[PDB]
């Protein structure tokens, strides 16, 4: 592919290929708290999945990305923001090559060790994610801090998975679990209209950021990191890292449901 994590291929370089890298809506963010915006029109995030539409992981050689069976409402997000019912199509997660660093988001300055991401695109308005994936209004992402420090059970699935995808292209069933698993217990929030944070970097996205982290052990990133970008066969290449630096506001307000 055109792009990577890399030195040639990486954030640094996105412009090149996608000048979209440059736009006014482009993420992740730093959240600075004192320039949020309080604002009482958001309603409480409520998300509905069900466990039935998990349906498979598999290394993407950036990353590794668990997917949802999308083709009817079983498992939606509502609420904060949107008017629109959002379906469940995937979560996956950022991380940094050491603990220091690794989430997409920042807060305040402060980096947090990785990530999850848990997408959704606007099946009110839209036929297929690929319809919706172009669209200002056409994805709702929630982006959860991890913090490392206790290790959370809670990923326990997900990890025991890595084994059967170590490098890329593998793919494997994944059944019967529920994301909404893996939330803080406090769901308030920040929104702000953004973008995918990699190629090809469409400003297509609301975000919705926790405010509350989720743990993470050192272990747990390690068995992150451990996958491996190359395809079998090939020298391993661990994947390090795979998150993108924080991009300008420009003029964008982040608000604040609490
Ligand atoms: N890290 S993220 O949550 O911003 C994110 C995402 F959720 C995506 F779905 C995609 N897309 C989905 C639409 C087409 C393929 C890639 C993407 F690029 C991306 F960066
Ligand atoms: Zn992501």
């Amino acid at each position: 592919p055109d792009w990577g994590y890399d030195d040639k291929n990486g954030p640094e370089q996105w412009s090149k290929l996608y000048p979209i890298a440059n736009g006014n809506n482009q993420s992740p963010v730093d959240i600075k708290t004192s320039e949020t915006k309080h604002d009482t029109s958001l309603k409480p995030i409520s998300v509905s999945y069900n466990p039935a539409t998990a349906k498979e992981i598999i290394n993407v050689g950036h990353s590794f990305h668990v997917n949802f069976e999308d083709n009817d409402n079983r498992s939606v997000l509502k609420g904060g923001p949107f008017s629109d019912s959002y379906r469940l199509f995937q979560f996956h997660f950022h991380w940094g090559s050491t603990n220091e660093h690794g989430s997409e988001h920042t807060v305040d300055g402060v980096k947090y060790s990785a990530e999850l991401h848990v997408a959704h695109w606007n099946s009110a308005k839209y036929s297929s994610l690929a319809e919706a994936a172009s669209k200002a209004d056409g994805l709702a992402v929630i982006g959860v801090l991890m913090k490392v420090g206790e290790a959370n059970p809670k990923l326990q699935k997900v990890l025991d998975a890595l084994q059967a995808i170590k490098t890329k292209g593998k793919r494997a069933p994944f059944t019967n679990f529920d994301p909404s698993t893996l939330l803080p217990s406090s769901l308030d929030f920040w929104t702000y209209p953004g973008s995918l944070t990699h190629p090809p970097l469409y400003e297509s996205v609301t975000w919705i950021i926790c405010k509350e982290s989720i743990s993470v052990s050192s272990e747990q990133l390690a068995q992150f990191r451990s996958l491996l970008s190359n395809v079998e066969g090939d020298n391993a290449v661990p994947m390090q890292h795979n998150n993108r630096p924080t991009q300008p506001l420009k003029g964008r307000t982040v608000r604040a449901s609490f």
